[PDB]
């Protein structure tokens, strides 16, 4: 009966989606090909035809979609905005265009749900997160006190000596490249590095854990309820069920 | 009553499989061998002629096999496929013959199963996978645009900025070796490697966790088919058929 | 009815609490501030004012708290015991003053709840930890005996040696730059330093792993408490009462 | 009525493990100070005497206990035949007397219970470590041959290769170290290299978990079992036996 709902039959089907993802491949491939410095002119300028071809069709599908859903109902969805902003901010003659492969992700749904995974579980693990930021804060404090006026390629202020603590607490080097180094002059940092590490490494894998576990678990009811309508109850739930059932027929055997 | 059927008695033995896996080892053996450059030629000759043994009681071990099921049913089993081209490869005078020992897998039931468990996982990370590729080829053009002409060695074309970013990842050499440098004449160049490593630790671990988690439920449930001829029914779906004998003594119970 | 009690309401107010956060992170901010060793000399004694300020802010703070509860029901409590002394030790004209910003954990109760989760875990994990401490010195002990006299920077004596292997448990340089080195004077030291790698990984992971694990249910169930006054019952308690209401039924209906 | 009975009660006390544990700390605590190359003559000889003195009372100990059991009832026990090992060994004047401090495990019940649970874990991992084990020696044998001639430090025999594989798989200057220098002859060594890496990272975690998730499931039943003289039934025997208990309800509402 009506233009914006065969229009939203298009925008949503299997080939459309499948047209998109092409195109957003083609304009990676080309934007990739144009990073080898070695390029005739004209060559170059083929490319960015490609990529200029590549961005109108991006253009197209947006306003299909912002049509058939009306300005309020696309402005609704996070994924929208986000293809909204990349595409809108290439009109603007920022030099990342490589960014806008990240559409793959927000126009392929079994991708668009490990990162929603991925959002929704960075709440939950907040209060470790912030923990480590206290930790580095403190250490990074201490360290520039500390080695600073002896080390200060590594520690000569707060940024120097973040830095050089992130490179610690991934153990890149710390021992051979940084530690034996200031031992030499200050024979006790052992007691300020190892006990650094331990606790940096053991925060940063619950930081790590806790995100995976719970994105494991999100991603997993979305990807139910996108097949079915609805996920698995926990087994908590299916238990205070069955409590349910056995209360029904104790109070049904009254007589 | 029949040949083929004795064959396949005697091929689905444990003593004929024992006999296969003492070959492979002896197969295996000998080729670490030949890796010893100093042999005497006679030696070299000696250890050839064990290959060529070993080639052939392959190829007797896979006729039996082919007659006793026939083409289509041997054809059947990925593991025989495989089992085939890796003798019959070797029928045409590549060049790294210690692949056969691959063998060890395809003819220990057990370590097959750790192979299937791990290969039926691939499908359920194959999201997780796509986001990492989509991440390192989004960062390896941005890192040839932002540092190619300053270090070429490292990220001077696409290739090179893979490689490097690859290195990254692993955390190997990251700060001393590839970003410190960096630096140097880039100063801001953390905002890029550090969010790139924190990003592509956390990906690869949940692509890691992922593939094991399934991995190891996968070979558990083979490992007790292969037993019993059944596996463990998932607790969910014990608790359901709970629920239906809660239903059937409801419902019986009306009068 | 009483001082006291509305005391311990403005205390326990979430306004009172965003204000003692805010005067943490200011002071934070001002030791971060003063690591700058260019500052000149008003700016410094200005920073310095505004950290005697803040110290101020606590003590009031702290005797609020003794007073609203009374000096043997404020020293209860672990959390108050350590900002007092946090406090206090300032009024004694150690170095590190950074150590303060440690409060963002006392005083926000999810970040507390954290640490608490890690503290209550770590009895769990004492006889792994253990485990660890005995493979360390006797690891420590042997390699000073093999490797004290060749190597005596890395080996010389007991401390040096715990520090090393350290560093090799961390894999950190543990080939190039130590094992290496080492093979080239010992040709078998391969034989001491594989397994130990091999057994300390092992059982560092299994002592973080234990840790997380843990702490991970523990904080779940204080910020469940925290919120309703209850947990959720294990699902073996649930089994168990349900197993109760089975028997209540099967009793019933003897008649 | 028996003196068997009476030195068995005190073996099996608190007190005499306390002060076995006590015996084994001295002796451990003493051979760390005989590392100590700068001794004195008359402090090394002293040290042996303590030595000497701790080695007695071990004997005194395990003599009590052959005679309060019986040879065929301590050697029945794996814990009293490695105490009984350890000890005898020391009466034949290996050089690695400190291995006596492992006793530490064997005595006390907590650290007995983290080992049993970490050997009974191998049998369940054995396949897994078997791939690990293929895979290894395949990539030697092809390093050996693809890269002995041209970087026979690193590979120049199988023995080489492995190392050095170990050491790449561990990551260790796995690039700016290895392939790098590699590459720079072999450019497509990369290829050869990075798959090394994925696998073998992918299954010796594998492996690592493994044995971590059994052990620490068997050692805590074994804590159970310690404290209570059983332990936890499996939520699978749970629902079973709940599964039971509906069928005699079913069965008794026939009439
Ligand atoms: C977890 C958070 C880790 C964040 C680290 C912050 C980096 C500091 C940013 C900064 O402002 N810099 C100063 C210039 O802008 C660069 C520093 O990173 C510093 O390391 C350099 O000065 C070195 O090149 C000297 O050895
Ligand atoms: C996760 C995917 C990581 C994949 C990495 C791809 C490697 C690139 C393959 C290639 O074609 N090369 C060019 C020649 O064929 C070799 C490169 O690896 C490159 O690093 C070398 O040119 C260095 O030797 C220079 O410093
Ligand atoms: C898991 C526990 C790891 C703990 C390590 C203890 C460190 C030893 C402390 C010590 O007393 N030292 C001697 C001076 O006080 C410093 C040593 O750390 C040592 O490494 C140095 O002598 C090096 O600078 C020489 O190469
Ligand atoms: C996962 C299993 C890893 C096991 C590794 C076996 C080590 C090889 C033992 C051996 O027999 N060697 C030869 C002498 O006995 C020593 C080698 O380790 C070798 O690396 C040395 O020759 C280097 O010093 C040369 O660069
Ligand atoms: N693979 C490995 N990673 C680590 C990380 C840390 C560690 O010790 C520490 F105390 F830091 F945790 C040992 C190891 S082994
Ligand atoms: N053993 C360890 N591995 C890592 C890996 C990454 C890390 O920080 C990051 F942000 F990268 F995750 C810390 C550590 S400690
Ligand atoms: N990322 C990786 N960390 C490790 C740690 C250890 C290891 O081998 C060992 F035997 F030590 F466990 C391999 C690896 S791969
Ligand atoms: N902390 C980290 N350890 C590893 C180990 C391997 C890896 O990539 C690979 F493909 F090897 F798994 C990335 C990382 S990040
Ligand atoms: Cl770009
Ligand atoms: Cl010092
Ligand atoms: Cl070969
Ligand atoms: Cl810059
Ligand atoms: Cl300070
Ligand atoms: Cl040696
Ligand atoms: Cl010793
Ligand atoms: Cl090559
Ligand atoms: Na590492
Ligand atoms: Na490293
Ligand atoms: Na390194």
């Amino acid at each position: 009966s009506h233009m914006s709902r065969k229009i939203r039959d298009l925008i949503e089907s299997k080939r459309f989606q499948n047209v998109i993802t092409a195109i957003i491949v083609l304009n990676g491939a080309v934007l990739g090909l144009l990073t080898d410095t070695t390029l005739s002119a004209s060559s170059q300028n083929l490319l960015e035809r490609v990529d200029q071809l590549c961005l109108t069709i991006f253009i197209v599908e947006i306003s299909l979609k912002i049509y058939a859903y009306g300005v309020r109902g696309f402005f609704r969805s996070g994924w929208n905005l986000f293809d909204f902003v990349i595409v809108a901010i290439a009109l603007m003659p920022r030099t990342f265009r490589i960014f806008r492969v990240m559409r793959l992700v927000s126009v392929i749904p079994t991708m668009r749900r490990v990162v929603q995974g991925m959002l929704l579980a960075l709440p939950g693990v907040g209060s470790v997160a912030a923990l480590l930021t206290v930790v580095f804060y403190i250490a990074a404090v201490m360290a520039t006190n500390l080695y600073g006026a002896t080390f200060p390629e590594w520690f000569g202020d707060l940024s120097k000596s973040l830095y050089t603590l992130f490179q610690v607490m991934t153990l890149e080097s710390w021992s051979m490249g940084i530690v034996r180094p200031v031992m030499n002059v200050h024979p006790n940092a052992w007691v300020f590095f190892i006990p650094f590490i331990m606790l940096t490494t053991l925060t940063v894998l619950n930081l790590f854990i806790g995100i995976i576990v719970d994105a494991m678990a999100i991603t997993k009811e979305q990807e139910e309820e996108a097949k079915t309508g609805h996920h698995q109850e926990p087994i908590s739930q299916t238990l205070l069920h069955l409590g349910d059932r056995l209360d029904r027929i104790e109070k049904q055997l009254a007589q």
